[PDB]
């Protein structure tokens, strides 16, 4: 391994990132090396904070301008000036905290400059906040509100509900409660939103949010306003598809077949349509061979941010360089971004490690992978997933370590494909000997099967119904894990397809219910 001072001069990368990481979780950090050391982190989230922060534990951050208003509690607020007074009022738990008398005399103070602040001092003087709030019709009040506390449910009026949607708060509070299946008062209200009043996926999840009352008039108008709104086309494909499924015009099943989007509802109107199946490039590279050390973590990770910060001209620099049987999953990744994402890559590297396992498991391998890494030998996520078929370090230990006892096994050799291929192959069939359905196998290779077999298990959830299977998979309740399935279910048709082994992506939706 690398050490601590080989690694500092190195560029900042997730993979620094994640060779620190190990130093720290093998507390190989001295208190002495960890000292310049957040200098050295490409992104200071998660774990490598909470592991670098209990050897330096960080006194920061309150700005030295208030440091005099965070020295008064909820006692001793009415002697802070008014500075103080209005910082500390920026907690709901704060206010909470006071007693109403203090909330009586600090509603006053305020009522002319802040009348925000008046509304919810006056508002925890109540037996429900909430409630008062919403007759005063604050908005920024309500928000401040729900992030305080998701338990408040309220039936809002037509006025109220129509003002939500102004707030940047609005889309993940509709989302939050549509897919947790929360705040039923909330849900219903919303029901009165004017479709004119929102776009993009609040519009999408308000359409949802219509279906699962059976107001398919409102969720037509509310898909329909998504699919004029949604910047990207399989997005606009996933609200045109329910367009259709809802009142069933030929125009909107057409618009839907004819996509530039490769995605499930693309591939499923190609079906009903009879319209031949998608371009798929076809990348066969002569050359054999270029310097790059594909499996050189570091080399990826430079290469990589050429590849962002590059200019149409300077990919098609890369492109050639690259264009190679060694490199080939390189000049993919560069090749899709050059072309602006229009053409279809479906590239079958390393094949050799999966040419023997049937060809319905390849698609599945080949499927996950493309999704995961884009078939990356040395990608690293942001939670320091590991090689192509992106791997937790957990769980990669225990399968070379305990189950496949793998001699002098290191979690660095997911970067190995085949060890990729073949830890892949293991935990796949572990899942589809569960659950079945490649897209039950795919929510559950990413959000694992607990939560998969929680969910299946729900009333609601892939049972029979009007809109299903569709209508379920617009309410898995990780977003993550919600497009990944479709995404990775759109990669399995397309890998059937081109290994010769079809199937009717029909055949797919009938098996979920
Ligand atoms: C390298 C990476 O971060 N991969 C993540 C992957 O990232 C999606 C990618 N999507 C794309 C899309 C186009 C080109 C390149 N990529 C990538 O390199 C990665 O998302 C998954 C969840 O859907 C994660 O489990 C997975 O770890």
């Amino acid at each position: 391994q690398y050490s601590i001072e080989k690694l500092k001069k190195e560029e900042n990368s997730l993979a620094k990132d994640y060779y620190i990481y190990r130093l720290l979780e093998k507390n190989k950090i001295s208190k002495k090396d960890a000292q310049d050391l957040n200098s050295h982190i490409f992104r200071y989230i998660g774990k490598i904070k909470s592991e670098l922060e209990k050897i330096i534990p960080l006194k920061p951050y309150i700005n030295p301008k208030y440091a005099k208003c965070y020295t008064y509690t909820a006692n001793t607020i009415l002697d802070a000036n008014l500075t103080c007074q209005s910082v500390r009022l920026n907690s709901l738990v704060f206010i909470a905290s006071l007693n109403s008398k203090d909330r009586t005399t600090l509603a006053q103070t305020f009522k002319n400059q802040r009348p925000d602040l008046t509304n919810l001092l006056l508002a925890f003087n109540t037996s429900d906040p909430m409630s008062y709030i919403v007759q005063k019709e604050d908005i920024n009040g309500f928000f401040k509100l729900y992030n305080y506390s998701k338990k408040y449910d309220l039936d809002l009026n037509t006025s109220l509900v129509n003002k939500l949607p102004n707030h940047i708060g609005f889309k993940d509070f509709a989302q939050n409660i549509i897919i947790k299946k929360e705040n039923p008062k909330f849900r219903h209200s919303m029901l009165e939103i004017n479709p004119e009043n929102v776009s993009e996926d609040s519009a999408f999840y308000l359409g949802v949010n219509a279906l699962t009352y059976d107001k398919t008039e409102l969720a037509y108008d509310f898909f329909k306003k998504a699919a004029q709104s949604f910047k990207s086309q399989s997005n606009k494909d996933n609200a045109i598809f329910w367009m259709w499924l809802i009142k069933n015009n030929e125009e909107d099943l057409k618009t839907l077949s004819q996509s530039s989007s490769l995605n499930i509802y693309s591939l499923y109107a190609k079906e009903l349509t009879n319209t031949p199946f998608p371009k798929i490039e076809s990348l066969n590279p002569s050359k054999k061979k270029n310097n790059f050390n594909m499996q050189d973590p570091f080399a990826w990770q430079k290469i990589n941010k050429q590849i962002r910060d590059a200019n149409a001209s300077q990919l098609d620099v890369l492109a050639k360089e690259f264009d190679t049987q060694e490199t080939l999953p390189i000049y993919a990744y560069i090749l899709e971004r050059k072309n602006n994402f229009k053409k279809h890559y479906f590239i079958m590297p390393y094949y050799d490690n999966i040419k023997d396992y049937n060809k319905t498991r390849q698609a599945l391998i080949l499927a996950i992978a493309r999704q995961e890494s884009r078939f990356i030998p040395t990608a690293i996520s942001v939670s320091y997933a590991l090689g192509m078929m992106q791997f937790m370090p957990f769980l990669a230990n225990h399968i070379g370590e305990k189950e496949l006892k793998i001699p002098n096994f290191d979690q660095d050799f997911m970067f190995k494909p085949e060890i990729a291929y073949y830890f892949g192959n293991y935990h796949l069939n572990y899942l589809e000997s569960r659950l079945k359905s490649p897209l039950f196998v795919a929510y559950a290779y990413n959000g694992g099967i607990g939560f998969t077999n929680r969910m299946l298990a729900r009333n609601d959830m892939f049972k029979t119904g009007k809109f299903e299977p569709f209508l379920s998979m617009e309410l898995v309740p990780y977003q993550e894990s919600r497009i990944y399935g479709k995404k990775v279910l759109a990669n399995y048709i397309v890998y059937r397809h081109l290994l010769n082994d079809s199937i009717k992506i029909s055949d797919i939706f009938e098996n979920l219910i």
